[PDB]
């Protein structure tokens, strides 16, 4: 009621690419920009003044605290207390000169795993925050992390291209997926939890079988991959490119969609938990919300600087973004 | 060139009477609902275009400026013909074509309505005691022409006989706009006296009288019926049902003109604030907005709802192709 929808238009930006070289503008279905579970808009409700570029952001479950990863540390913010202007906690994880690149909360929300420009991954106990343990790898840096559905394993995208598989229980490296010839930049797990998908600076996206430990598919692109996400309801994989394109690949199938609403690198992306829509962030200061899988533009938010990272809450009610302007922004998704 | 929709949002601008309107699922999307209005032609009239009309079938556009109506062929950038007034200083305020398209009625700041034969020269002249004509309306049977006089009276002219048959008096100030209900038995008008009135095409006198704090500049009756949109000197647009109406706020200045799409599912309004706004019938969801270079004083929509033409303060008219 506070805000009302108003339709806009743009030159064709969403295309469907067939098996053969053939691009065609997508005819948006009746529920492309409106419908159950589809956001009407997003309202900025908080700004978290980290003071360093925020390369990683995560939100707690229940939603009350936001974790921002900057240089050397992760700051914890209590967003359930509007008046707060400073963090309630600060986790020193790496050298004050090294940047945090990824931080992930375990399914239960009692542990946080932090990785970045260093050979060690820190595991923090968030129970009534202290360093619980550390995972030391031979790779110089970690660019992204993923936690297995059963919370027993942590996958780490290494700067050397390898994907490390860590057994959290005994802090041991049980497996290593080799393939990427350049750093692995992003990762996600299929909805059935049997497959892993990674993106790399070697211009490839690779799928891996977790119960076997071998590469299944490989998609080669014209530019580097910086982000990706697997649709929670399956069938689709969204990929953010340095070329500025967002590619939504049809798992196993030929066809795909190509989305063009970023003028620069797509640094991060995340699917809503319902899978009906997703967001991408870019070096061009834009946060774009897209309908799954064809990419109808649901909403756009222009921030003050590059948007390097993002996360969405488990109930799809909040979006947090990390900024080149040394802060994080909290948005409430309005339906 | 292909275009695609992109959803946006704005602070509450549509109200039901003042409670924000809960836009239905088909408020901004649906068959017959525009997705984009593409500017395809600029008609350089040379004078402020206070009046515009489109032929049926769509082919020729007529723009009325100061002492001259120009004809443009949009089925193919300069005028294909033009109709000059005795005094090149007489500002034209309205021009309507008859169903066939071989006759154009021109009215304006003059004491005479000019009937032009487009099969071109003045076929006849209808002189009135009133100082000027601010708006014209043709009856469905195309045998009668209603003229809004600057004195407030509504002159009824028998086209074939070229004679004044009657008048509807009431407006303290000259009437500025008019339209006929979908049934064709009721007449609705608005005046510079800050009033909107309704008349009977049989009895001959006023029926309803509405209150407004500003001069009404435009009016439109929904083709499919049931609704009536009004534009005021203020900047508001209201869709009347009877009680229960809607109020729309997206103009920063006077609402100079308004026109319903023939399917009636949507309509447009123009303002001195350089905006062409498209609204969903009847609650007023914003379908699209176009910011022009100057004031938009007039508009028309083709009978096939495929084109919109606007008259501008920058001495030109703009042709838009409606993209569905
Ligand atoms: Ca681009």
């Amino acid at each position: 009621d506070y805000f009302q929808g108003a339709m806009g238009s743009k030159p064709a930006y969403s295309f469907h690419v067939t098996a053969d070289g053939q691009m065609q503008p997508v005819p948006f279905p009746p529920d492309a920009l409106i419908g159950p579970g589809i956001p009407r808009h997003a309202r900025q409700i908080n700004t978290l003044n980290h003071g360093e570029v925020v390369c990683a952001v995560t939100i707690s479950n229940p939603t009350r605290h936001v974790y921002t990863g900057g240089k050397g540390c992760v700051k914890v913010w209590d967003i359930s207390h509007p008046g707060n202007k400073s963090p309630v906690s600060q986790l020193d994880c790496l050298n004050r000169d090294n940047y945090i690149r990824s931080c992930k909360l375990l399914p239960d929300g009692c542990t946080l795993i932090v990785g970045g420009e260093a050979s060690t991954l820190s595991i923090w106990d968030l129970a009534a925050p202290r360093i619980k343990a550390e995972l030391t790898s031979s790779a110089p840096a970690c660019y992204a992390l993923a936690i297995s559905p059963d919370s027993k394993v942590c996958f780490s995208c290494c700067s050397d291209g390898n994907i490390a598989v860590w057994d959290l229980h005994n802090q041991t490296l049980v497996r290593q997926f080799q393939g990427h010839t350049d750093g692995a930049s992003c990762i996600d797990i299929s909805n059935d939890g049997t497959k892993l998908w990674t993106g790399g600076l070697d211009n490839t996206v690779r799928s891996w079988d977790l119960r076997e430990g071998r590469q299944l598919q490989q998609h080669d692109f014209t530019s580097q991959i910086f982000s990706l996400g697997y649709c929670p309801t399956g069938e689709w994989l969204a990929v953010g490119m340095e070329s500025s394109n967002v590619e939504v690949l049809h798992v196993n199938k030929p066809d795909k969609y190509q989305l063009h609403l970023h003028e620069s690198c797509v640094l991060s992306l995340k699917f809503a938990y319902c899978g009906k829509w997703f967001v991408s962030t870019g070096k061009d200061n834009l946060l774009n919300a897209w309908r799954t899988p064809y990419g109808a533009s649901i909403f756009q938010s222009k921030e003050s600087s590059s948007v390097l990272s993002c996360d969405i809450s488990v109930d799809d009610k909040y979006i947090v973004t990390g900024s080149g302007d040394k802060k994080a922004t909290v948005y409430e998704v309005i339906y």
